[PDB]
């Protein structure tokens, strides 16, 4: 049989399936599917779901979503249902897989400082899918995704992984990493479950309190901050065309929008700062000119110049906060698969049970 | 009332204690207790220990590993818990002494080059307990327990004492030791922290990192060593048979207990050698001839033919790499007895306070 | 005043009540009360219950079942009904004390994993009625009471409390413990509040699903589970002979009854994975064969074969499931009463309030 | 402007601050606070809280704990809580200096073998709000403030610095030291991270055990214990007045306290006798004659006699221990301040970030 790497980065909001052989580099299979399973609900009509599929996987789930009970796998960036993980990991197998025969070698993305716990459950929800499977943090390999090898070598290119610090603001978690040139160890990476989920669940509480009753769905509330949702100073008037009980309704959430996502700032600034203080003093002066914002978070309106400004305020030697760009959804997916083309044998590890 | 001269050998693995009268040769007492102290558990129920103790030494502790708490007296070759070791010296005391009112004097074996406080550890756990203690190296009792009386004189026997090199390889500490017919000095004898232990942990960290989770105890990991751990090239393919999450699987372990015990060897040859080459260049020649390994560690399979191998492709004058025997285990606790019947009444240790 | 050391088993379906002297060891009370309080009814003509009772408590209100509201004061193991448990248990207490004056010290049986509130809820339904409680999961009851005592130390008997997996299947909680000996950590113990109960609501919904509004109340789609229920295949034809609307009917419920009690199997199977793969692997193999199935859920047809079918075919080192026996009632009781007589002075819980 | 030298006591239960001015010898402010943060509660009433201040410090805070989350800064005399202990800084800074204007420079008091980590917790709790900081042991300080330059010289006055042993018994650690006139040495010093929190757990432990649900808070089990807990054998009966559900309770805890606080002894005692041991055998007949007994611990009833009385039962050269004083809450920053005072240029540390 033949072998197939497969970078995965299995994130809270959607997971990055990319599968490719064994000595290329070329990228055979190269899926971005939102990580949520619909189980159809029951007592469904024939030909509403096509095909008539009882389990749906990604977009095919969120637009089924009112004919289908949706669970997210993960949450904090950590398996949080063991059943839908399972399927969801199994329908992404056969995505990086078609024909179903080949033996999957998968690098998973895990959190920065993933409990073992929380790696068991990333083991566990892959046996029998994933043949040889190996946990990475998620921010590593964003930088190691983001690294451009085609352009390596070169003076005009400033490698992303030599001495940088990654600030992978996901939907789940925000890990910041010390991205050195090596594996990350324990202390040069910090985990905050706090990230695009937990914006949404302050917009969805600050909501639910001056607008009681709205029924706005958490796949609106999310919608609102992708669309309007930004960090720094309030912004008013912001005004968001919601539909509320079925009548259109014009809100003013320059405030909410505002403190929902400034305390995504709040939270992950005293972990940003400490990895800074982390960081050697001989190599802290070029790892203020490498801050790299990726993941989801990235998009927020005016991160990296509030960011910066906050490192610069600080008395931080003239820092220079920068966005990982607009491939920040397959970064991670990137990065591990091309930490499987470069695993060793014996680094894989073997899923038995 | 009488005195009873104690060889004892405190192990690491396993500590074997040795009792005899004075002007006798016979061995009174000779038993080989596994240096484990099991505190029973607490909520333990009545009759599942038998005889309801709350402390277990040896096998009894071994036995008893799922009801108690085990925790190893002796790591590295010296005390590392000081309330478990006394509480094991205080069970040998009584399995040496059954009636427990004669005066014991004990000759303690300790690593080659073991420091004032670690020595200074062994004669606080023996006080009330040993009246006379005396310490010494570990290999040089072993030399004198491997040596016999009975052929001495003999042209036929070479003495294992008069000019010999011991590769005392036990389960915390591998000392190496020239033993050339005197007390060996702090130059003749070199004591590494590597022995049975750290290739224990060597194939505990080979196996959390290819078969996560698996969870097998330290007491499993041991016997796969001690089952099929082998030096030299690796041998593939070698299946153990082990249970991981109650199912019977089969790994390849090959590479891995030849990657975890080749580790022993890579530590004790530099150590080998420099002791090789500090020996006189008049014994030298003599010394090659007669290399012994003793401890646990010599019943690793292919050991003194890859140390003979080694030595002789580095052109060391025709080496000759033995074995110690069957007798590996009392043969520390032999060398005490040994030395405990011809200590002078100045050698005695006494312990105060 | 003279002291009585009662085991109590507070179960869902049935509580057992087991009185006895401290330092003897045999068995002054002992009684099996159906867990439930009939209130009668009002406006109830004199002489229809035997005494003109106004409160009638376990077989005395199952037969006056048509006079009297019946409660029950306990749901998934967790007293549900405050006041009906109190009045339970104040009758328990009489039938563990005829004369009412002597002091009780009762070890009340509590589900697994029982919440600190699902606790209290039993230590506030025992105030001023047992003097001291002592609260202990019932599957180390079970397991406590299962033990021969008269057979220890004997070789050809094996103890269920040394090393064994408890699955008490109850009417409420389905618990499983490993009993290894000691008071069962908060890991060694899962409870699911899937049981008898729970496969007699299922069984009701198949049964006003399919033939609605049959009447039948939950105690005869109790009675059809007890004599028909099983699990495994299915078993067609099956012929249940009920009374429906007065007319007496022969119901084909072989996939009904198999559906109902399967899912008691895919319940308490993750759960019993779970605790085998927890163990320690030097004992596992031992614990797959004990594994002991009690509580009333044992003797549903096929239910240990099945179990070890699961087991084997899953891969399980020759797993042995054993049912407990016939005494499965006064299991959790006799446990409690041994551990009532062999608890410390410190260890019963004082009832102020 | 001025400089303030400040003598700090950070404590787990208090902290002491004394502020006065260089080259006097007077006490402008002394201050002694309980180590408490209260963040006032969300929806707190106006007027409830004096002031209507969000942030209560010390018996603010203990007095409005009803209205207030309190956290403890501290925990075994290390900084847990890294805002809460920033806060509290900053309070006690005001405290120490009410102009807000003058350059603070403080000696703050750390455990005995405090780590560097937890002195750069407390360098870094004080960045901004002390100039100058100086970080002294515990016990040391509390020699220093032990001891009355009103009366060196002096024949009739022992002083306490020259040559005594210290057990500053604390509410978070129970630090042990050498103080033989000199800055003790690492090993000079032994810290326990048992003391007065330690004996309020083991209380409340107790106290769950028996009394279940009392309610009780840890504010009162330390009250139980400061009126009524004492080492030594058990005295019985020993009423304790609580109140548990509102209503007004009499338990009997004389064997409760007494195996609460018998434990600190059994803590205590063998780095007691293991620094009798470690120091001089010229000092030590008069280090025994002068052993003091500091901190909170020291009001333990008879502390000092079973001290005493072990120490001689072990066959110590006649010693005498003895109790600090009333004053054993300013005793550490009575230190501090002296050595505030003789601190030379050089001593202090910038503290910059
Ligand atoms: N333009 C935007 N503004 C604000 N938030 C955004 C924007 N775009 C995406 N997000 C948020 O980012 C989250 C997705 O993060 P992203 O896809 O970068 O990483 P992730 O895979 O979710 O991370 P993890 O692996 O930790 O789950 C979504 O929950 C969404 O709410
Ligand atoms: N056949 C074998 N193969 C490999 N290792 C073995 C074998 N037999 C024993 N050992 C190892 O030897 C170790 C200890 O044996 P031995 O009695 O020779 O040394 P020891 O006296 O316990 O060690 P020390 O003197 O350092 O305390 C054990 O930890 C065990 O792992
Ligand atoms: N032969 C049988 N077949 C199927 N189910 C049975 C049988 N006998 C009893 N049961 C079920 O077992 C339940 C009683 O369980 P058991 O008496 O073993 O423990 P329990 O007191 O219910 O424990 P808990 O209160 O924790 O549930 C009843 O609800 C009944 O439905
Ligand atoms: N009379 C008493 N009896 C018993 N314990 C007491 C008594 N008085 C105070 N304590 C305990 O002493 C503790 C306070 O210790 P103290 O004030 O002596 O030093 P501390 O500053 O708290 O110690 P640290 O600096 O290690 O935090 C309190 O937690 C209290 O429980
Ligand atoms: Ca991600
Ligand atoms: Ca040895
Ligand atoms: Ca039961
Ligand atoms: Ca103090």
């Amino acid at each position: 049989t033949k072998t197939v790497l497969v970078g995965f980065d299995f994130g809270t909001n959607k997971s990055c399936v990319l599968a490719g052989t064994a000595g290329a580099t070329d990228i055979a299979i190269s899926k971005i599917v939102p990580t949520v399973v619909g189980y159809v609900k029951e007592g469904i009509v024939d030909g509403i779901v096509a095909g008539n599929r009882s389990v749906l996987f990604g977009d095919d789930a969120l637009q089924n979503r009112l004919h289908a009970r949706l669970v997210a796998p993960m949450e904090h960036g950590v398996i949080a249902h063991p059943d839908a993980a399972r399927d969801f990991v199994q329908h992404l197998r056969s995505l990086a897989d078609p024909s179903g025969q080949a033996e999957i070698r998968a690098v998973v993305g895990v959190p920065a400082n993933a409990t073992e716990q929380a790696r068991e459950d990333v083991r566990r929800c892959a046996f029998g899918i994933f043949d040889r499977i190996l946990l990475i943090p998620e921010p590593f390999l964003a930088a190691l995704g983001y690294r451009d090898d085609a352009r390596l070598g070169q003076s005009n290119y400033i490698d992303p992984v030599v001495n940088s610090l990654f600030i992978d603001i996901g939907g789940g978690t925000s890990d910041i990493c010390l991205v050195q040139g090596y594996f990350p160890g324990p202390d040069d990476q910090i985990s905050i479950p706090f990230a695009g989920d937990a914006i949404d669940q302050l917009l969805q509480e600050e909501l639910n309190r001056t607008y009681p009753n709205n029924g706005l769905s958490l796949h609106k509330v999310r919608e609102i901050k992708e669309a309007h949702g930004y960090v720094g100073p309030s912004r008013k008037p912001l005004d968001v065309k919601v539909v509320i009980g079925g009548k259109a309704h014009t809100l003013e959430l320059g405030d909410t929008l505002a403190r929902a996502c400034n305390a995504l700032i709040d939270k992950i600034y005293p972990a940003l700062t400490t990895l800074i203080q982390r960081a050697s003093s001989d190599s802290v002066v070029t790892l203020l000119q490498n801050i790299i914002i990726t993941g989801g978070g990235s998009q927020i309106k005016g991160i990296d110049t509030l960011l910066q400004k906050k490192l610069t305020e600080d008395g931080f030697e003239s820092p220079k906060v920068r966005l990982a760009g607009h491939d920040y959804k397959r970064y991670v997916a990137l990065g591990a698969l091309k930490a499987a083309r470069a695993a060793r044998e014996n680094q894989w590890q073997v899923l038995l049970g």
